[PDB]
């Protein structure tokens, strides 16, 4: 049920590499589900930048 | 059985790039549960340092 | 399922390693489908640089 | 086989991880004692 | 089904780490099948060094 | 069909870290066969160098 790239993305967005732009494209191409994005987007931006 | 990102943070954890206010943010978003949190905040903060 | 490597050769894309001609010999070498080929290109190339 | 041994296998060999840490990891219950003892059986910090 | 290792073969390949003798090291092991070393040696060997 | 840190040693006398020892410290513990032990010496040790 969890996206197999779920902790990928997530890690991108922690270190500040994934922006909204790119979770939208993951989103658009079935790699996160948008319930998925917006749980990664919920956490600090590159707080591990 | 435990949470896919439960190593994800407990090494960030004992790295020192994950505080108590990012292991609040994977409880609130699911990624780990209060126990799992908990556990993870009973090893030493930074000891791999 | 998904290909073993589709992370893989999504993270290359990402990172701007891989063109257009690497993806096309994953998919020779039936490492990725085309349809997967055709997925990691929909993301913007090198967007991690 | 405890998800972390592997992890905590590899600080022991780079020298990270010191026998409190590995006590630490069993009351935690990412490791069972029987696993730090075989970990704690390898050189630590060999990787260096 | 797929080696375990076949993606950590496919890397070194595309790194310029291994070349065919690897290659036959790691199918005389068990490590890849013949096949997967002939899928690895398709691609451009040392592609990914930089 | 094999052991958990075939890869993980594997990789370690590949990169040049691990010695003739370490392998046998890995089977003396249960984290190697025998058998592996040997299948990995028979690679080019530090040949990832």
């Amino acid at each position: 049920s969890e996206s197999l790239l779920y902790g990928y993305f997530l890690d991108s967005w922690l270190d500040g590499t994934a922006s909204e732009e790119m979770m939208r494209v993951a989103v658009n191409a079935g790699d996160l589900t948008q319930e998925e994005a917006d749980k990664i987007m919920s956490y600090p931006w590159g707080a591990w930048n």
